[PDB]
């Protein structure tokens, strides 16, 4: 019952600040401008320890799946190839990627009846907001 409230099927229904967010980590104008459109729905779910978290959207398909604590190699939506490990932190999904010497964190969290998600590279954070599907 390790993380039952994230699981399900999830829809963007807002963000603030993600092009900036997206600058800070490197991210090029077109990426930006393409990643920045699109309203991804976010698809978790648990099997035994293993933690899956799949994005679909019209820019790109993702998919990891993980266990708690252990490093795995992701290439991410923006084409990164990153270390990743996501650990429960108080109830709060912590996803650090490693990559060139940078770090990102994005934390996804439950508010009311929201999965909340905010990403933070150095001073720079976005919030992007989903509702259930
Ligand atoms: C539904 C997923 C969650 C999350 C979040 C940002 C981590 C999101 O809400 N929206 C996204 O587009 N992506 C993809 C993404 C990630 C990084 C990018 O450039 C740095 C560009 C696009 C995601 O991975």
């Amino acid at each position: 019952h390790m993380c039952d409230a994230f699981v399900g099927t999830w829809k963007l229904v807002s963000s603030e600040n993600f092009d900036d967010y997206m600058k800070e980590v490197g991210v090029g104008f077109a990426t930006r401008k393409v990643a920045g459109m699109a309203k991804p729905n976010m698809i978790i779910s648990v099997n035994g320890d293993v933690i899956t978290i799949k994005s679909e959207s019209t820019f790109k398909n993702t998919e990891i799946s993980f266990i708690l604590g252990q490093e795995f190699d992701e290439v991410t939506a923006d084409d990164r190839k990153v270390k990743s490990t996501i650990t429960l932190d108080g109830g709060v999904l912590v996803h650090v990627q490693k990559w060139d010497g940078k770090s990102t964190t994005i934390k996804r969290k439950r508010e009311d009846d929201k999965l909340v998600v905010e990403c933070v590279m150095k001073g720079v954070t976005s919030t992007r907001v989903y509702e259930r599907a």
